[PDB]
């Protein structure tokens, strides 16, 4: 399960209400150190697609920590997810089989529903954890992308849709980074 909201669409009819308290103490056991080829090749067409001329050294030192934030935070939204009660909209699921419909079937529907689910739990603990992108971020990481990069972004400095739409971008990996840091994790090599 590859759970890692925003590609297609950035309140939502679903809800997702909160049951038990969520237990920080609780140690996620993490059942794989590696990915399987085709992860790693998707993201490495996504890393050279935006750096054309990105080096090896470089490509490793990306790839690496797409693994592994992947495993961690794939495992502990997996405990997450136990503490919640959630009604999922009708057609709101239908929607978001959408955008992922144009990038067999009842996996879309599998998919869209952890989407979904993600998405309420991020907003939720946003409040407890407190946590913010500000425009000056924003601004920055547009800045850094021209410099590597050489591509106009300047559609996306001055036009609310689309500067609005980094934020969310680097919120989401903020709360990943974030659902990480709260937790102990072990690793199942062995045993449990």
């Amino acid at each position: 399960d590859y759970d890692i909201f925003q590609g297609h669409m950035a309140n939502l009819k679903s809800t997702a209400k909160l049951v038990k308290p969520i237990q920080y103490d609780e140690v996620i056991e993490v059942e794989r150190i590696f990915a399987d080829p085709a992860f790693i090749e998707q993201h490495r067409q996504r890393i050279l697609a935006s750096f054309k001329d990105a080096k090896e050294s470089a490509l490793y030192h990306e790839l690496t920590h797409i693994v592994i934030k992947d495993n961690l935070f794939s495992c502990a939204m997996n405990a997450i997810v136990g503490y919640f009660e959630f009604n999922i909209d009708e057609a709101e699921l239908k929607n978001v089989m959408e955008g992922l419909k144009r990038d067999e079937d009842n996996t879309v529907q599998a998919i869209a529903e952890k989407i979904i689910k993600k998405a309420l739990v991020f907003n939720h603990l946003q409040k407890e954890w407190k946590v913010e992108i500000t425009d000056e971020v924003v601004k920055n990481v547009i800045s850094l992308y021209y410099e590597k990069t050489n591509q106009s972004v300047r559609e996306y400095l001055d036009d609310k849709q689309k500067f609005e739409g980094v934020r969310t971008a680097l919120l989401e990996e903020r709360m990943v980074l974030e659902t990480i840091n709260h937790f102990k994790f072990h690793f199942n090599l062995t045993g449990q």
